[PDB]
RNA sequence: UUUGGAGAGUUUGAUCCUGGCUCAGGACGAACGCUGGCGGCGUGCUUAACACAUGCAAGUCGAACGGAAAGGCCCUUUCGGGGG
C-alpha cells in the first residue's frame, strides 16, 4: 500500500513563432507509511499524463528515514534549495504540524507527531527539496555510536532508550497479533 | 527531567529570488445592521478634568456641665397653663 497526494498542479506556456504553447507540470509524493518517502515532479501535456509521470518519478526516487516510535528523533534544520525549514519531534496525539508541502511529504512518510515552520521562499518544489534534504540529514543513535566507537547506554539518553524499548515491545506485540 | 511552531493569493509568455500588499485565528470597557425566549453569572462614559435644577452620600456621647423647646409623671388648674 502506497500513498499519493496531489500538491501542486501548475500551468506553463512556451512561446514560438505562432504564439504561446501551454503546458502542465506536476509534483507528487509517495510513501509506504513506515518511513519510505518518494517524490516525483514532471511535465506533461495534460493532468492525467502529468500525474502518471509524477508517480513514475516518485517510485524511481525513494528514500528511507529511520523513525523512533512514531516521531522523528531530533530537530532538523532543513536548509537547501531556496527555502529554510525547521523540524521538531513532538509528543503523541499532537500530530504533524507544518505547511502544505511539508505536510504532504510528512504524511506520506507516515509520521504522526512533528512540528515544522517554513522560513522563507516557500515555493512548493524548493520546500519539498529542503524537506527531503533535512530528512536525509537525520542521524540514527545506533549508527552514531558505531561511528564514534561508543556504546548505546553512554551515547543515548535514558529517555529515548526507554522510548525505543517500548517501541520494540509494541512492534513485537503487533507482529504476534498479525501472526496469530 | 518535563511542557510546546501551518500557510494561501497577488509581478511574468513561462519560471526562480527578493520584496510589497491581502486573507484563513484569538482578543475588545467596543459601536452600527438583522434577528431575538428564559434563567444563571459579570460587565457597563474609553470623548467634554464641560458647566451642573433637587435630595441623599459623616456623625456618636445627660454617667462632663448648665438648662428645658417638644413629649412621659405626679401636685393644680379659670384648661392660659404654673411647680418639681
Ligand atoms: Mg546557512
Ligand atoms: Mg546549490
Ligand atoms: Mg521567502
Ligand atoms: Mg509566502
Ligand atoms: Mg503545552
Ligand atoms: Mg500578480
Ligand atoms: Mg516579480
Ligand atoms: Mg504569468
Ligand atoms: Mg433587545
Ligand atoms: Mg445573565
Ligand atoms: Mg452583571
Ligand atoms: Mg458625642
Amino acid at each position: 500500500n502506497y500513498i499519493e497526494r496531489v500538491v501542486s498542479i501548475n500551468r506553463v506556456s512556451k512561446v514560438v513563432k505562432g504564439g504561446r504553447r501551454f503546458s502542465f507540470t506536476a509534483l507528487v509524493i509517495v510513501g509506504d507509511g513506515k518511513g519510505m518517502v518518494g517524490v516525483g515532479y514532471g511535465k506533461a501535456k495534460e493532468v492525467p499524463a502529468a500525474i502518471a509521470k509524477g508517480v513514475e518519478e516518485a517510485r524511481k526516487n525513494f528514500f528511507r528515514v529511520p523513525l523512533i516510535g512514531s516521531t522523528i528523533t531530533h530537530p532538523v534544520q532543513g536548509e537547501a534549495a531556496a527555502g529554510v525549514v525547521m523540524l521538531r519531534p513532538a509528543s503523541p496525539g499532537t500530530g504533524v504540524i507544518a505547511g502544505g508541502a511539508a505536510r504532504a511529504v510528512l504524511e506520506c512518510a507516515g509520521v504522526h507527531d512533528i512540528l515544522a515552520k517554513s522560513l522563507g521562499s516557500d515555493n512548493a518544489i524548493n520546500v519539498v527539496h529542503a524537506t527531503v534534504a533535512a530528512l536525509k540529514l537525520l542521524q540514527r543513535p545506533e549508527e552514531v555510536a558505531a561511528r564514534r566507537g561508543l556504546p548505546i547506554e553512554d551515547v543515548a539518553p535514558a529517555g529515548m532508550l526507554k522510548a525505543r524499548r517500548e517501541s520494540e515491545a509494541l512492534a513485537a506485540a503487533a507482529a504476534r497479533e498479525g501472526s496469530a
